[PDB]
Protein backbone atom coordinates (compact mmCIF):
# COMPACT_ATOMS: atom_id res chain seq x y z
CA UNK A 1 0.00 0.00 0.00
CA UNK A 2 1.31 3.50 -0.32
CA UNK A 3 -0.05 4.55 2.68
CA UNK A 4 -0.52 1.94 5.71
CA UNK A 5 -4.02 1.28 7.15
CA UNK A 6 -3.37 2.91 10.17
CA UNK A 7 -2.44 6.39 7.81
CA UNK A 8 -5.32 8.45 8.58
CA UNK A 9 -6.96 9.71 5.47
CA UNK A 10 -9.50 12.53 7.26
CA UNK A 11 -11.33 15.50 6.15
CA UNK A 12 -11.37 18.70 7.76
CA UNK A 13 -13.85 21.84 9.26
CA UNK A 14 -14.22 24.62 11.57
CA UNK A 15 -16.96 25.77 13.87
CA UNK A 16 -18.29 28.84 12.47
CA UNK A 17 -17.35 27.60 9.18
CA UNK A 18 -20.19 24.89 9.04
CA UNK A 19 -22.15 24.48 12.41
CA UNK A 20 -24.70 27.89 12.31
CA UNK A 21 -27.24 27.90 14.98
CA UNK A 22 -25.55 30.73 16.06
CA UNK A 23 -28.09 31.65 18.84
CA UNK A 24 -29.75 28.29 19.96
CA UNK A 25 -28.83 26.06 23.15
CA UNK A 26 -27.14 29.17 24.79
CA UNK A 27 -24.49 30.17 22.56
CA UNK A 28 -23.68 33.48 22.32
CA UNK A 29 -22.23 35.37 20.27
CA UNK A 30 -17.97 35.22 18.73
CA UNK A 31 -15.68 37.93 17.59
CA UNK A 32 -16.36 36.50 14.41
CA UNK A 33 -20.53 37.40 14.64
CA UNK A 34 -19.57 41.03 15.99
CA UNK A 35 -16.98 40.70 13.00
CA UNK A 36 -18.88 39.83 9.87
CA UNK A 37 -21.89 42.70 11.07
CA UNK A 38 -19.26 45.17 10.88
CA UNK A 39 -19.84 47.11 7.62
CA UNK A 40 -17.22 46.33 4.79
CA UNK A 41 -15.42 43.58 6.76
CA UNK A 42 -17.12 40.57 5.00
CA UNK A 43 -18.15 39.71 1.31
CA UNK A 44 -21.59 40.97 1.13
CA UNK A 45 -22.13 40.82 4.87
CA UNK A 46 -22.38 37.18 4.71
CA UNK A 47 -21.71 35.28 8.50
CA UNK A 48 -22.39 31.90 9.98
CA UNK A 49 -26.13 32.48 11.11
CA UNK A 50 -26.58 29.04 9.31
CA UNK A 51 -23.31 28.87 7.33
CA UNK A 52 -24.13 24.77 6.72
CA UNK A 53 -26.58 23.96 9.33
CA UNK A 54 -24.03 21.26 10.25
CA UNK A 55 -25.01 21.83 14.06
CA UNK A 56 -28.65 20.23 12.62
CA UNK A 57 -27.83 18.01 9.93
CA UNK A 58 -24.74 16.50 11.80
CA UNK A 59 -25.90 12.86 11.67
CA UNK A 60 -26.54 13.19 7.96
CA UNK A 61 -22.80 14.33 7.29
CA UNK A 62 -21.33 11.82 9.35
CA UNK A 63 -23.17 9.31 7.49
CA UNK A 64 -21.96 10.72 4.24
CA UNK A 65 -18.38 10.72 5.27
CA UNK A 66 -19.06 7.17 6.58
CA UNK A 67 -20.23 6.12 2.65
CA UNK A 68 -16.62 8.39 1.43
CA UNK A 69 -15.01 5.66 3.89
CA UNK A 70 -13.54 8.94 5.90
CA UNK A 71 -11.23 7.51 8.82
CA UNK A 72 -10.90 10.92 10.62
CA UNK A 73 -12.63 14.16 11.13
CA UNK A 74 -11.09 17.01 12.14
CA UNK A 75 -13.26 19.51 13.83
CA UNK A 76 -13.49 22.34 15.96
CA UNK A 77 -14.77 23.52 19.42
CA UNK A 78 -16.82 26.47 19.62
CA UNK A 79 -15.66 28.40 22.92
CA UNK A 80 -18.89 30.39 23.20
CA UNK A 81 -21.07 27.02 23.45
CA UNK A 82 -19.20 26.12 25.83
CA UNK A 83 -18.80 29.11 28.16
CA UNK A 84 -21.07 31.75 26.89
CA UNK A 85 -20.07 33.65 29.66
CA UNK A 86 -17.04 34.18 31.71
CA UNK A 87 -16.97 31.29 34.03
CA UNK A 88 -20.58 30.25 33.03
CA UNK A 89 -19.95 26.31 32.11
CA UNK A 90 -23.17 25.59 29.39
CA UNK A 91 -24.39 21.82 29.58
CA UNK A 92 -26.36 22.22 26.66
CA UNK A 93 -22.76 23.14 24.50
CA UNK A 94 -21.04 20.27 25.57
CA UNK A 95 -23.79 17.96 24.71
CA UNK A 96 -23.43 18.67 21.24
CA UNK A 97 -19.75 17.83 20.91
CA UNK A 98 -20.82 14.77 22.84
CA UNK A 99 -23.52 13.28 20.69
CA UNK A 100 -20.98 14.89 17.36
CA UNK A 101 -18.00 12.30 18.24
CA UNK A 102 -20.44 9.59 19.77
CA UNK A 103 -21.75 9.74 16.45
CA UNK A 104 -17.81 9.44 14.19
CA UNK A 105 -17.30 6.91 16.91
CA UNK A 106 -20.15 4.74 15.93
CA UNK A 107 -19.11 4.89 12.45
CA UNK A 108 -15.42 3.94 12.87
CA UNK A 109 -13.91 8.12 12.24
CA UNK A 110 -11.18 9.20 14.41
CA UNK A 111 -12.12 12.83 16.63
CA UNK A 112 -9.19 14.98 15.82
CA UNK A 113 -10.45 18.52 17.85
CA UNK A 114 -9.40 21.99 17.39
CA UNK A 115 -9.69 23.80 20.87
CA UNK A 116 -9.41 27.38 19.52
CA UNK A 117 -10.72 27.81 15.55
CA UNK A 118 -11.38 31.32 16.09
CA UNK A 119 -14.41 31.92 17.68
CA UNK A 120 -13.60 33.97 20.80
CA UNK A 121 -16.44 34.93 22.61
CA UNK A 122 -17.07 38.12 22.48
CA UNK A 123 -17.07 38.51 26.28
CA UNK A 124 -13.63 37.83 25.94
CA UNK A 125 -12.31 40.39 23.57
CA UNK A 126 -14.64 42.65 25.42
CA UNK A 127 -12.60 41.55 28.78
CA UNK A 128 -9.58 42.44 26.17
CA UNK A 129 -8.82 39.15 24.34
CA UNK A 130 -5.83 37.79 22.81
CA UNK A 131 -4.06 41.15 24.42
CA UNK A 132 -5.23 40.21 27.66
CA UNK A 133 -3.25 38.22 29.35
CA UNK A 134 -5.41 36.83 31.65
CA UNK A 135 -6.53 35.15 28.51
CA UNK A 136 -4.55 32.34 29.01
CA UNK A 137 -6.30 31.47 32.42
CA UNK A 138 -9.74 31.38 30.79
CA UNK A 139 -8.65 29.37 27.75
CA UNK A 140 -6.88 27.00 30.05
CA UNK A 141 -10.04 26.32 32.23
CA UNK A 142 -12.18 26.15 28.72
CA UNK A 143 -9.73 23.42 27.52
CA UNK A 144 -9.59 21.72 30.91
CA UNK A 145 -13.40 21.66 30.70
CA UNK A 146 -13.11 19.83 27.42
CA UNK A 147 -10.44 17.52 28.25
CA UNK A 148 -12.53 16.15 31.03
CA UNK A 149 -15.86 16.12 29.68
CA UNK A 150 -14.66 14.58 26.22
CA UNK A 151 -11.21 13.15 26.91
CA UNK A 152 -13.59 9.63 26.86
CA UNK A 153 -14.45 10.53 23.36
CA UNK A 154 -11.41 12.09 21.28
CA UNK A 155 -8.17 11.27 21.71
CA UNK A 156 -6.39 13.75 19.26
CA UNK A 157 -6.49 17.15 20.36
CA UNK A 158 -5.15 20.18 18.63
CA UNK A 159 -4.81 23.30 20.98
CA UNK A 160 -4.97 26.56 17.80
CA UNK A 161 -5.68 26.87 14.41
CA UNK A 162 -3.53 29.06 12.64
CA UNK A 163 -1.73 31.39 15.22
CA UNK A 164 -0.20 33.47 12.38
CA UNK A 165 -4.08 34.26 11.17
CA UNK A 166 -5.78 35.03 14.98
CA UNK A 167 -2.33 37.40 15.36
CA UNK A 168 -1.01 38.76 12.05
CA UNK A 169 -4.01 38.84 10.15
CA UNK A 170 -6.62 39.87 12.63
CA UNK A 171 -4.48 42.15 14.68
CA UNK A 172 -1.86 43.70 12.07
CA UNK A 173 -3.65 43.14 8.45
CA UNK A 174 -7.06 43.91 10.11
CA UNK A 175 -8.69 41.26 7.19
CA UNK A 176 -10.03 38.78 10.65
CA UNK A 177 -11.27 39.61 13.95
CA UNK A 178 -11.10 41.41 15.75
CA UNK A 179 -9.63 43.58 12.59
CA UNK A 180 -7.09 45.80 14.54
CA UNK A 181 -4.02 47.41 12.66
CA UNK A 182 -1.11 47.58 14.85
CA UNK A 183 1.90 45.14 14.88
CA UNK A 184 2.55 45.84 18.27
CA UNK A 185 -0.56 44.33 19.23
CA UNK A 186 -0.42 41.41 16.94
CA UNK A 187 3.17 40.64 18.33
CA UNK A 188 1.96 40.30 22.18
CA UNK A 189 -1.47 38.66 20.95
CA UNK A 190 1.15 35.89 19.18
CA UNK A 191 3.12 35.44 22.43
CA UNK A 192 -0.17 35.38 23.99
CA UNK A 193 -1.59 32.63 21.98
CA UNK A 194 1.39 30.53 22.26
CA UNK A 195 1.40 31.10 25.65
CA UNK A 196 -2.09 29.63 26.31
CA UNK A 197 -1.31 26.81 23.78
CA UNK A 198 1.64 25.90 26.62
CA UNK A 199 -0.88 26.52 29.70
CA UNK A 200 -3.55 23.47 27.51
CA UNK A 201 -0.21 21.02 27.22
CA UNK A 202 0.71 21.75 31.05
CA UNK A 203 -2.78 21.20 31.65
CA UNK A 204 -3.11 18.05 29.23
CA UNK A 205 -0.17 16.40 30.69
CA UNK A 206 -1.33 16.58 34.64
CA UNK A 207 -4.24 14.77 33.31
CA UNK A 208 -2.22 11.93 31.97
CA UNK A 209 -5.02 10.55 29.54
CA UNK A 210 -4.85 7.25 28.36
CA UNK A 211 -3.32 6.84 24.77
CA UNK A 212 -4.41 10.50 23.87
CA UNK A 213 -2.07 13.08 21.88
CA UNK A 214 -2.22 16.55 21.73
CA UNK A 215 -0.71 19.09 19.32
CA UNK A 216 -0.53 22.47 17.52
CA UNK A 217 -1.36 23.50 13.88
CA UNK A 218 0.07 25.64 11.88
CA UNK A 219 -0.07 27.36 8.45
CA UNK A 220 3.30 27.07 6.85
CA UNK A 221 4.48 28.47 3.36
CA UNK A 222 7.76 27.96 1.28
CA UNK A 223 9.53 31.64 0.34
CA UNK A 224 11.67 31.47 -2.84
CA UNK A 225 14.01 34.70 -3.68
CA UNK A 226 12.73 36.24 -6.58
CA UNK A 227 16.26 36.30 -7.59
CA UNK A 228 19.87 35.72 -6.13
CA UNK A 229 20.43 39.08 -5.49
CA UNK A 230 20.94 39.91 -2.15
CA UNK A 231 18.20 41.90 -1.46
CA UNK A 232 15.88 39.35 -2.84
CA UNK A 233 17.39 36.88 -0.16
CA UNK A 234 16.79 39.25 2.91
CA UNK A 235 12.92 39.58 1.58
CA UNK A 236 13.23 35.93 1.26
CA UNK A 237 14.12 36.04 4.91
CA UNK A 238 11.74 38.07 6.19
CA UNK A 239 8.92 36.89 4.70
CA UNK A 240 10.01 33.22 5.96
CA UNK A 241 10.23 34.59 9.61
CA UNK A 242 7.39 36.65 9.66
CA UNK A 243 5.34 33.23 8.17
CA UNK A 244 6.99 30.43 9.57
CA UNK A 245 10.12 31.01 12.10
CA UNK A 246 8.10 33.65 14.46
CA UNK A 247 5.78 30.08 15.29
CA UNK A 248 8.32 27.09 14.74
CA UNK A 249 11.22 28.62 16.84
CA UNK A 250 9.52 28.96 20.51
CA UNK A 251 7.56 25.79 20.02
CA UNK A 252 10.45 24.14 19.05
CA UNK A 253 13.72 25.50 19.83
CA UNK A 254 12.06 27.58 22.73
CA UNK A 255 13.68 31.20 21.48
CA UNK A 256 12.00 33.10 18.94
CA UNK A 257 14.08 33.67 16.07
CA UNK A 258 16.57 36.69 16.55
CA UNK A 259 16.52 37.92 13.26
CA UNK A 260 12.86 38.77 13.95
CA UNK A 261 13.09 39.45 16.71
CA UNK A 262 15.55 42.31 15.89
CA UNK A 263 13.69 43.31 13.02
CA UNK A 264 10.21 43.83 14.69
CA UNK A 265 11.95 45.59 17.74
CA UNK A 266 12.75 48.52 14.99
CA UNK A 267 8.88 49.24 14.71
CA UNK A 268 7.29 48.10 17.67
CA UNK A 269 7.87 46.49 21.01
CA UNK A 270 9.10 43.14 21.75
CA UNK A 271 9.15 43.43 25.95
CA UNK A 272 6.73 40.45 26.38
CA UNK A 273 10.06 37.98 25.91
CA UNK A 274 11.00 36.17 29.08
CA UNK A 275 12.31 32.77 29.88
CA UNK A 276 9.47 31.46 32.01
CA UNK A 277 7.30 31.70 29.21
CA UNK A 278 8.89 30.25 26.55
CA UNK A 279 9.44 27.35 28.95
CA UNK A 280 5.87 27.06 28.83
CA UNK A 281 5.70 27.58 24.98
CA UNK A 282 8.26 25.01 24.45
CA UNK A 283 6.87 22.02 26.00
CA UNK A 284 7.40 18.45 24.22
CA UNK A 285 4.08 18.13 21.73
CA UNK A 286 3.02 14.69 20.48
CA UNK A 287 2.76 15.99 16.98
CA UNK A 288 2.55 18.96 15.06
CA UNK A 289 -0.38 19.96 12.23
CA UNK A 290 0.89 21.24 8.50
CA UNK A 291 -1.98 23.48 7.02
CA UNK A 292 -0.31 23.84 3.79
CA UNK A 293 -1.72 25.71 0.18
CA UNK A 294 0.84 27.51 -1.43
CA UNK A 295 4.31 29.07 -1.41
CA UNK A 296 5.42 32.82 -1.93
CA UNK A 297 8.00 34.35 -4.42
CA UNK A 298 8.99 37.34 -3.21
CA UNK A 299 10.98 40.57 -4.08
CA UNK A 300 12.65 43.59 -1.70
CA UNK A 301 9.79 46.50 -2.02
CA UNK A 302 9.47 49.89 4.15
CA UNK A 303 7.79 47.20 7.36
CA UNK A 304 7.26 44.43 5.38
CA UNK A 305 6.92 44.73 2.63
CA UNK A 306 7.61 42.43 0.20
CA UNK A 307 6.46 42.68 -3.46
CA UNK A 308 5.00 39.50 -3.62
CA UNK A 309 5.72 38.22 -7.20
CA UNK A 310 3.57 36.10 -9.76
CA UNK A 311 5.55 33.08 -11.59
CA UNK A 312 3.00 32.79 -14.16
CA UNK A 313 1.88 29.30 -13.28
CA UNK A 314 -1.75 28.02 -12.29
CA UNK A 315 -3.57 29.19 -9.59
CA UNK A 316 -6.90 28.93 -7.50
CA UNK A 317 -9.39 31.10 -6.94
CA UNK A 318 -7.91 32.30 -4.30
CA UNK A 319 -5.30 33.52 -6.18
CA UNK A 320 -3.13 30.77 -4.90
CA UNK A 321 -0.19 29.03 -7.63
CA UNK A 322 -0.48 25.58 -7.17
CA UNK A 323 2.79 24.32 -6.41
CA UNK A 324 2.43 20.45 -4.86
CA UNK A 325 6.40 20.42 -4.71
CA UNK A 326 6.53 22.62 -1.44
CA UNK A 327 4.45 20.58 0.35
CA UNK A 328 7.20 18.14 0.46
CA UNK A 329 9.62 21.13 0.38
CA UNK A 330 8.06 21.95 3.74
CA UNK A 331 7.57 18.55 5.38
CA UNK A 332 11.19 17.85 5.05
CA UNK A 333 12.42 21.21 6.11
CA UNK A 334 10.37 20.25 9.55
CA UNK A 335 12.41 16.67 9.57
CA UNK A 336 15.51 18.19 9.47
CA UNK A 337 15.10 21.10 11.17
CA UNK A 338 12.54 21.48 13.91
CA UNK A 339 10.51 18.19 14.24
CA UNK A 340 12.59 15.53 13.78
CA UNK A 341 11.38 11.91 14.36
CA UNK A 342 7.83 13.47 15.87
CA UNK A 343 4.53 12.57 14.04
CA UNK A 344 3.34 15.18 11.43
CA UNK A 345 0.07 15.55 10.33
CA UNK A 346 -1.45 17.56 7.16
CA UNK A 347 -4.47 19.11 9.25
CA UNK A 348 -5.03 20.89 6.33
CA UNK A 349 -4.75 21.09 2.33
CA UNK A 350 -7.52 22.08 -0.77
CA UNK A 351 -8.33 24.52 -2.96
CA UNK A 352 -10.92 26.92 -3.73
CA UNK A 353 -12.71 26.84 -7.56
CA UNK A 354 -15.50 28.34 -9.41
CA UNK A 355 -17.67 25.18 -8.87
CA UNK A 356 -21.28 24.87 -10.87
CA UNK A 357 -23.47 21.91 -10.39
CA UNK A 358 -24.13 21.04 -14.36
CA UNK A 359 -27.25 20.08 -16.13
CA UNK A 360 -26.49 16.52 -14.97
CA UNK A 361 -26.40 17.21 -11.39
CA UNK A 362 -23.31 16.72 -11.15
CA UNK A 363 -19.83 19.21 -10.49
CA UNK A 364 -17.06 18.36 -12.65
CA UNK A 365 -14.14 19.52 -10.40
CA UNK A 366 -11.97 18.01 -12.57
CA UNK A 367 -9.22 21.20 -11.33
CA UNK A 368 -9.67 19.75 -7.58
CA UNK A 369 -9.20 16.40 -8.51
CA UNK A 370 -5.36 17.24 -9.95
CA UNK A 371 -4.64 19.36 -7.06
CA UNK A 372 -5.56 16.48 -4.27
CA UNK A 373 -3.58 14.15 -6.91
CA UNK A 374 -0.28 16.18 -7.48
CA UNK A 375 -0.57 16.93 -3.14
CA UNK A 376 -1.34 13.31 -2.13
CA UNK A 377 1.81 12.11 -4.30
CA UNK A 378 4.08 14.66 -2.81
CA UNK A 379 2.61 13.41 1.11
CA UNK A 380 3.42 9.73 -0.69
CA UNK A 381 7.05 11.00 -2.07
CA UNK A 382 7.71 12.24 1.56
CA UNK A 383 6.67 8.80 3.28
CA UNK A 384 9.01 6.91 0.88
CA UNK A 385 11.75 9.07 2.00
CA UNK A 386 11.21 8.21 5.64
CA UNK A 387 9.10 10.89 6.58
CA UNK A 388 6.75 10.19 9.91
CA UNK A 389 3.40 11.38 8.22
CA UNK A 390 0.85 10.18 10.21
CA UNK A 391 -2.44 11.32 7.90
CA UNK A 392 -4.15 13.93 5.62
CA UNK A 393 -7.06 16.28 6.33
CA UNK A 394 -8.43 17.67 3.01
CA UNK A 395 -10.13 21.07 3.63
CA UNK A 396 -12.81 20.96 3.59
CA UNK A 397 -15.42 18.28 3.81
CA UNK A 398 -18.05 20.89 2.05
CA UNK A 399 -17.98 24.37 1.02
CA UNK A 400 -18.38 26.49 4.18
CA UNK A 401 -17.75 30.26 5.29
CA UNK A 402 -14.68 30.90 4.26
CA UNK A 403 -14.00 33.73 6.87
CA UNK A 404 -13.99 37.70 4.88
CA UNK A 405 -14.57 35.97 1.84
CA UNK A 406 -18.10 34.51 2.85
CA UNK A 407 -19.41 32.09 1.25
CA UNK A 408 -18.33 33.35 -2.26
CA UNK A 409 -14.84 30.61 -2.21
CA UNK A 410 -15.95 26.99 -2.41
CA UNK A 411 -13.28 24.49 -0.65
CA UNK A 412 -15.61 21.59 -0.20
CA UNK A 413 -15.56 18.02 -2.09
CA UNK A 414 -18.99 18.11 -0.98
CA UNK A 415 -20.97 21.31 -2.56
CA UNK A 416 -23.15 22.67 -0.32
CA UNK A 417 -26.33 24.27 -2.19
CA UNK A 418 -26.76 27.06 0.47
CA UNK A 419 -30.53 27.87 -0.11
CA UNK A 420 -31.76 24.49 0.16
CA UNK A 421 -28.86 22.63 2.08
CA UNK A 422 -28.89 19.73 -0.31
CA UNK A 423 -25.22 18.44 0.24
CA UNK A 424 -23.92 17.09 -3.66
CA UNK A 425 -20.79 15.14 -3.59
CA UNK A 426 -18.30 16.57 -5.88
CA UNK A 427 -15.82 14.56 -8.69
CA UNK A 428 -13.23 15.01 -5.77
CA UNK A 429 -15.07 13.24 -3.17
CA UNK A 430 -15.49 10.38 -5.44
CA UNK A 431 -11.47 10.36 -6.02
CA UNK A 432 -10.84 10.74 -2.53
CA UNK A 433 -13.34 7.67 -1.93
CA UNK A 434 -11.79 5.63 -3.99
CA UNK A 435 -7.75 6.71 -2.97
CA UNK A 436 -9.25 5.58 0.59
CA UNK A 437 -10.42 2.15 -0.71
CA UNK A 438 -7.33 1.40 -3.25
CA UNK A 439 -4.67 3.21 -0.69
CA UNK A 440 -3.25 3.96 -4.09
CA UNK A 441 -2.13 6.96 -6.00
NA1 LIG B 1 -21.78 29.07 11.99
NA1 LIG C 1 -23.56 40.05 8.68
NA1 LIG D 1 7.44 19.33 20.64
Amino acid sequence: LDFSKDFLFGVATASYQVEGAYNEDGRTMSIWDTFSRQDGKVYKSHNGDVACDHYHLYKDDVKMMKDLGIEAYRFSIAWPRIFPAKGQYNPKGMDFYKRLTDELLKNDIKPFATIYHWDLPQWADDLGGWLNREIVEWYGEYAEKLFSELGGYIKNWITLNEPWCSSFLSYFIGEHAPGHKDLGEALLVSHNLLLSHGKAVEIFRGLNLDDSKIGITLNLNEVFPASDSDDDKVAAQIADGFQNRWFLDPLFKGKYPQDMVEYFGKYAKVDFINDEDLKLISQKLDFLGVNYYTRAVVQKGGLLDAVQIDPGNERTEMGWEIYPESLYNILMRLKREYTYDMPLYITENGAAFNDVVEDDGRVHDEKRVEFLKQHFKEAKRFLNDGGNLKGYFVWSLMDNFEWAHGYSKRFGIVYVDYETEKRILKDSALWYKDLISTRTI
